[PDB]
């Protein structure tokens, strides 16, 4: 149908159907005549991944062969989503699948659906290693993603009386065709026991075993044959009160690896997760040994090996390596701490205080004795580093201190892997220049080297190539489909910006994919959107933060106003919210039950009309936003100027031909910078603007007092207005935004409003607001994440990226 | 190689190869540099069941088209081994895939014993569970076998100084090529709750739901290409304190099917092993009924549906059929009645008194409160039956109640099993007649046409042609393949008794087996048995009413007479003793601990030499039994009278060529009876004789008092002869066999050495015990399970066997 998706070929599709029919008889067992949509899916799930295994074995043999230096990205989270597309879509299989189908009476479309979301992180952090993984097979690195195979990913949310209800994930029940077991390869884990000084080193004793079983999933490069693997583990009890209960006691071990902690920027300290963070980095780090050894110097390590840490969440990695070293190959203490540096990198994705790791030192005491000694020994000779360096700076090394004393001792993880790091990087250029200033000030003067920034990309394939191939079509008609690993490329598309025809394709494309969600909403979950409408969007995790709470007082606002004018004219505008709560989030929860208390009223009020909806997007997750994000046309990315790291769904609506509303927050920055300031709808307090106000010391009291609309707004939540059965219902929310708003909503309403009606201005101008969209994806190629990790490969891993095509298949 | 093994047809071959090679490629992932036994041995079992699948799926239709009865066999236990082979053979594959594999420079042998057995039993019900599946298929019937799919099952024994070790059956480690998950036919089984009287009705409300999720595991005929089906259900939580640790409490649900009870014979009251019970019976039920529907007047229902109960285990089906009939379908009780006793049929396995289930009320009064009415009202209804019958007889009311009052109030399933049942047959004809007479007296006195004997049997596919082709091929190579199917037919070798060429073939047949095994034993646990002597081997589960410390006795009385006579000629022996004892069993575990104890003593004695080894065989299960079975010169059956019910191991070992030595106990008495009791090694008491010494009373002290040799035996384990650093440590066997032994050891202990006596005689006479081997195997064709279940069909279920091969595949 549509050139990017590759050719349709007469021996290709003749033999995608034959295979389809062999595993529908053979693998699924069954014939024709009772198959069901979710057996086809199926058929079709393993006839594709049987294209990839030829690759898979050879990418891998090659990297024995030509023992390139290896990168090893250890996340806690990897959002992977749906994987049938996406394979399809790399390996230019798409039409020829399509068409395959289509002959044997099916619709591809409808048996994409049927995937279920491997839906193995919480937002931001856990995408970003998804498209990590995606970028780095496309760039030819020998990079492996290791992590955990939770049996229960993030929770399905339901929304029942408009409250958040949680579900459990079980997205196995039905199989997963990607994964291959391999239960040959499941390495020890231990815990607890005790800490026994012998003639000739430290020994680890009396441990309790859980073994790591590990699953490999196939992560296929963009058309250039390359196959990578991400390798989950998954917990087992060894083998060897009654035997009965013996063996069903077997289940506390196996419990590591059973559920996804649903937090999001926010630091629980649990066993439990202690226990999964361990579990990762123990069998993980003897793979990585195992295969380093085979290709005993370990003073070549760091030249073969690299380790990426995703946030402080794998930071055990640099103690268990120095056990390792030291323990049981008896190296040296310095040799090992060198090599240890070399090897290891943090990347940090946040500074909000309540997402630090800082555990408590009697859980690792209990839990893992040995590295704790090992924490201790780091912490005093990087203390004595200090001290040289800053003489009698007696706070300083307080400040620093890997141990922080207390109520209760706790080690802080982050500074624990600036330590045992050789570079320390922020996501987005603020972030990373806030972290040198503030947060990490101390660390940053002791080692200026170590600071870096590496600004956070999205894959271009699966955001705009898989989720938008009408945008991405007529792209390739005007400048080819090189762009599709080259980003940059889209610059040459502000040579058109003027061409009629282009203008007219582009709003057609948006046109068509608003018209293909509004109808996807009445299908599933049966509401009333109306096309015509300014698509007002705002999804990504429910956080204070990120203030939804911002864009609710904005719909409150045009609600009223409409009230006081009914008879005047407004653009319409369909506003939509989605994201999940952490379950014991008791604000954000709130949240989610004023946005749909809001649609409540909203949404059938006579007078107001079709002029103005509010819908809450039930279960937001990777494969909802690869449908409502090409439907976007307002982008809303407003949290609180110094909070948003980074963000990355700001950069998924830019390449889709949404514009944004934003605060001059994360990468918003960057983005506005590429595009122009005059193509962005920037609003609301600088940095230094909230600074100066918590200097002052904020109080919304005055923002009430002189904001009429906005007092209105407040006393119709406070007097029930928006809950008419339970008057008081909203009371927490007032009082957290009267008297201790961490984030000050009050204080960027005005300004939010007035940029608000400046986006309804330049809707009304339909070849003016195209024309601007125009502009913003024509520079959004700085946020590919080809290019996020060609700098991390060349600036802290030491690797040059490859775009060349692996000997075919 | 050798004939009844199929041809090896070269488009046979060549198509093995590339599939085995398909499979290892795109099904294991791995090329052949890295591929391990392991590999090939799962490339080969995909490759097999490839061959099935055709056949499964128009088996089942053809069920569909031409709608016949229904036979379902519900079983908390099927002792299945393992597969590869089995399904080699009944698909006449063996040979080709031995060239291929060989073409590929393979062994399939050494394939073959990578296969872990399916073992979801316990020994002899378990096993004759898995023989009737074989033969109902090759039977050309349409049957069902239910059961669940334990992720556990029955555990690895280790011996350590002696002692059994448990260790958990991890069984599905590395995957089970064989079944197949159905996740989309999962059904809800319902718990807990309470009983609901509304206007029509009683209605079962406020259940915790469990959900069944279906595995099914294809079961091939031999060579008549009838596929049928086993399906396992396995426990689910649904998925509607904390969300994690809800979450984490799913697996309380879970459990349901997570192990296997190790008890044989032996009823333990745990309310776990009642809703596994319960579990099966549910979801069965509904499948059943649903299956029906298909095919709203239940009166054909017993015209389309046969239900067997293997043992009491399944009783709640009984109830649970009212239960839907009833509450559900609304039919009136007497017709519900009606169809459920014309619907099922009981097998009883034991009259042991500890084996019989009794479960206390309060356990279904809490776990199941509509059953437990059900089952009042089924008592009731029933003794008022009794009452009008036998008018006056009130001790035989409280005889018969299915409700037994006492200490606690219990249910007596096995009166439930015969009120519920149009059939109840015993195993074997004593057994059948000990039921009348005795445990059921009453209830034959009240509905003597229910009472039946279906006398057990084996399949000769696993126990011969699988395990002994050497055996069958020079049965074969006289008579033709045709007894394959057809048993009886082994009678024809009566003509070659004093043929010279067969006695030395099938003396052959067994050197060879014996060697082999020998080999076994040092190869893997290396041992030292001598192939010239006699094998001598007792394998079941070891329990007290087996009597392996008969067998014990007689050992030591060997080691006695060789060491007061150390010069003195004496018949080689090697002693074998395997059996697994439940974990609980205090006894059993000692009968172990003293017969690892003798070998210590005797196979270390330089004067006994090899005249005598005494081996304990680790880890008995069914893969163990095809291989000592085959290579066992006496087969040991030595229960008290009257408690074996019938034994199946007593068959495997006649119909492989060992003779001999038993009680006229269980099938032993018609063993004896087909080939003759000058062919058998007949001692011991009659049932009668047990009868007249338990009316006189059993004091072990005359017999200790009367017989030297055993007087030195009982002071030899009082001494601490068999244990010197611990003098007293069988304390606890001397005891039992002194002053509370309830199966009367030393009553057939003169009788029983006088008896081996005659056999080692024998055994001096190599061709006249291969003669009388050759009896026994031409006369051992009435113990085939297919006849057993070409009985059970014609004279219980009501439909005719077929042996029509089904159109190809
Ligand atoms: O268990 C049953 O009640 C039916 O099992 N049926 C099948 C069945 C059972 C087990 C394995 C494969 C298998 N395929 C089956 C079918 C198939 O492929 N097409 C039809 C059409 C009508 C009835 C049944 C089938
Ligand atoms: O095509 C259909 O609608 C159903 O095909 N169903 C089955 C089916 C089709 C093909 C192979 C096996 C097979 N088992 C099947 C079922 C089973 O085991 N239990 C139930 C309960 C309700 C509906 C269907 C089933
Ligand atoms: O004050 C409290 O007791 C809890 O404040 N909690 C949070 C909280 C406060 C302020 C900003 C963000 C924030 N996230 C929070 C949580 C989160 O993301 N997950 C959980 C789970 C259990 C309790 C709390 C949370
Ligand atoms: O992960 C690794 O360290 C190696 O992964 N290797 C493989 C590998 C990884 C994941 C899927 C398939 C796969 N096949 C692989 C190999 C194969 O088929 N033959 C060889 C020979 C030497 C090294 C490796 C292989
Ligand atoms: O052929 C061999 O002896 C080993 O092949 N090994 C592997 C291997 C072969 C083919 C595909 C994937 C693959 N992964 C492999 C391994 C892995 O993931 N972890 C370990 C640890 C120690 C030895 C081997 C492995
Ligand atoms: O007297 C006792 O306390 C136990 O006697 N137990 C048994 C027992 C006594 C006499 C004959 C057979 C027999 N089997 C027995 C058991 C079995 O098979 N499994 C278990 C598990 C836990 C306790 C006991 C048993
Ligand atoms: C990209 C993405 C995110 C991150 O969105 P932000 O607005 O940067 O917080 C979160 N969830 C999903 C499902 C995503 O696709
Ligand atoms: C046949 C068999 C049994 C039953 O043996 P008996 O001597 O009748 O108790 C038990 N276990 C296994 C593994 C068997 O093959």
């Amino acid at each position: 149908q549509i050139s990017v998706r590759g050719l349709a070929g007469v021996e290709n599709v003749t033999e995608l159907k034959k295979n389809f029919n062999r595993h529908l008889h053979f693998t699924l067992v069954k014939d024709r005549n009772v198959a069901t949509p979710r057996d086809y899916y199926f058929a079709l799930a393993h006839t594709v991944r049987d294209h990839l295994v030829g690759r898979w074995i050879r990418t891998q043999q090659h990297y024995y062969e030509k023992d390139p230096k290896r990168i090893y990205y250890l996340s806690l989270e990897f959002y992977m989503g749906r994987t049938l597309q996406n394979t399809m879509v790399n390996l230019a299989l798409e039409n020829a699948c399509d068409e395959a189908t289509y002959q044997l009476g099916l619709d591809m479309e409808e048996l994409e659906e049927i995937e279920e979301d491997a839906g193995l992180g919480n937002g931001g952090l856990g995408r970003l290693a998804a498209c990590f993984l995606d970028s780095m097979a496309t760039l030819g690195l020998a990079a492996y993603g290791y992590g955990i195979r939770y049996e229960f990913g993030i929770f399905n949310q339901k929304i029942c009386g408009g409250w958040q209800m949680e579900e459990a994930d079980d997205w196995l029940r039905y199989g997963n065709p990607w994964e291959k077991a391999r239960p040959e390869f499941t390495l020890p884990v231990h815990f607890y026991g005790r800490v026994e000084h012998t003639s000739q080193g430290a020994k680890w004793v009396d441990t309790q075993v859980v073994l790591a079983m590990p699953y490999d999933t196939p992560v296929p490069g963009y058309r250039n044959n390359v196959v990578n693997t991400m390798r989950l583990w998954s917990a087992k009890a060894p083998n060897d009160g009654g035997y009965i209960q013996a063996v069903l006691d077997r289940n506390l071990a196996e419990n590591i690896s059973r559920v996804l902690y649903p937090n999001d920027n926010f630091f629980e300290g649990k066993e439990l997760r202690l226990k999964q963070e361990y579990f990762v980095v123990a069998a993980t780090l003897q793979d990585i040994i195992r295969r380093f050894k085979s290709s005993t110097n370990f003073d070549a390590f760091p030249d073969k090996v690299a380790i990426q840490l995703n946030d402080t969440h794998p930071s055990l990695a640099i103690p268990e390596l120095m056990r390792v070293l030291v323990d049981l190959e008896r190296l040296d203490w310095d040799k090992a701490w060198e090599v240890t540096v070399k090897t290891c990198a943090y990347t940090n994705h946040t500074v909000l205080p309540e997402a630090l790791e800082r555990w408590p030192v009697h859980l690792l005491e209990t839990l893992l004795p040995r590295h704790l000694q090992i924490i201790y020994e780091i912490n005093q000779r990087f203390l004595n580093r200090v001290a040289a360096a800053f003489p009698g700076d007696v706070d300083r090394l307080r400040r620093m201190s890997l141990v922080e004393e207390g109520a209760v001792k706790r080690i802080n993880m982050a500074h624990l892997c600036i330590a045992g790091s050789h570079a320390v990087n922020g996501v987005a250029r603020i972030h990373s220049e806030i972290l040198k200033k503030t947060i990490f000030k101390d660390f940053y003067e002791l080692e200026p080297h170590k600071f870096q920034n590496k600004t956070n990309g999205i894959t271009p394939r699966r955001w705009l190539v898989l989720c938008n191939p009408g945008l991405a079509e007529i792209i390739a008609e005007r400048i080819g489909e090189e762009y599709i690993s080259d980003l940059d490329q889209l610059r040459k598309l502000l040579s058109y910006v003027d061409d009629e025809a282009f203008i007219r394709d582009v709003a057609k494309v948006k046109q068509e994919n608003k018209l293909k969600f509004a109808a996807y909403l009445e299908r599933e979950y049966k509401v009333h959107i109306n096309p015509n409408s300014l698509f007002d969007v705002q999804v990504k995790r429910i956080h204070e933060y990120k203030r939804q709470l911002l864009n609710c007082l904005h719909v409150i606002t045009l609600y009223n106003r409409i009230k006081k004018e009914p008879n005047k004219f407004v653009v319409p505008r369909t506003v939509m919210i989605g994201g999940k709560a952490a379950p014991g989030y008791h604000m954000a929860k709130m949240i989610i039950k004023l946005i749909t208390a809001i649609g409540d009223v909203v949404n059938h009020d006579p007078v107001v009309g079709d002029r103005l909806r509010v819908i809450f997007l039930e279960n937001y997750r990777v494969s909802l936003a690869e449908k409502v994000i090409p439907a976007a046309d307002l982008s809303e990315q407003i949290s609180t100027a110094g909070t948003e790291a980074s963000g990355t769904g700001n950069m998924k609506f830019m390449l889709n031909g949404a514009l944004t509303i934003g605060t001059m927050d994360g990468a918003n920055v960057e983005m506005a910078e590429e595009a122009g300031e005059e193509n962005f709808f920037i609003f609301g307090m600088r940095v230094e603007d909230v600074d100066r106000l918590d200097q002052r010391g904020y109080n919304a009291q005055e923002y009430y007092d002189r904001i009429p609309e906005l007092r209105q707004i407040i006393e119709q939540l406070s007097s029930g207005f928006f809950s008419p059965k339970q008057p008081d219902l909203f009371k927490d929310i007032v009082n957290m935004l009267m008297h201790h708003d961490r984030f000050k909503v009050f204080a960027d309403y005005e300004e939010y409003v007035k940029c608000q009606e400046r986006v309804s201005a330049l809707y009304k101008n339909p070849r003016e607001w195209t024309r601007m969209v125009i502009r913003n994806i024509a520079t959004s190629g700085k946020f590919s994440s080809d290019r996020t990790i060609a700098q991390y490969a060349r600036e802290i891993w030491g690797v040059e990226p490859s775009r060349q095509r692996l000997p075919a298949p």
